[PDB]
């Protein structure tokens, strides 16, 4: 069930197919959740995407705090901070040297059927 660093596993390469890869490292990724001013919700902002304060340096905003966020379209939007969410993830390396950081559910052990 648990995956450890140094373990050969199976996961999708960037080209979209399953290959054997090796777990390089277990990382922790912190995601921010915010409610935009129009009421739309985001669950996977990075701390650096908050542009009204320096969260990389001083941690997350207070729950409910007004913020501005730089969105994936490069534009800035008004929002309110909802929650911060650390997630255990797996940095994997493929045969060709390419790497990805993936979630537990996207990793398979060598003995298991690929769905």
């Amino acid at each position: 069930q648990s995956i450890t660093a140094g373990q050969k596993v199976i996961s999708k390469h960037k080209n979209g197919r399953f290959y054997q890869c090796e777990v390089v490292r277990l990382t922790t990724e912190t995601f921010y959740e915010v409610n935009f001013d129009d009421g739309s919700f985001s669950d996977n902002l990075y701390p650096e995407d908050i542009v009204s304060q320096d969260c990389l340096q001083f941690g997350p905003p207070a729950e409910g705090e007004v913020v501005q966020v730089r969105w994936t379209d490069g534009q800035v939007y008004g929002a309110k901070f909802v929650a911060s969410h650390p997630i255990q993830m797996y940095q994997v390396e493929f045969e060709d040297g390419s790497q990805l950081v993936v979630k537990r559910d996207d990793v398979y052990t060598l003995d298991e059927e690929l769905p």
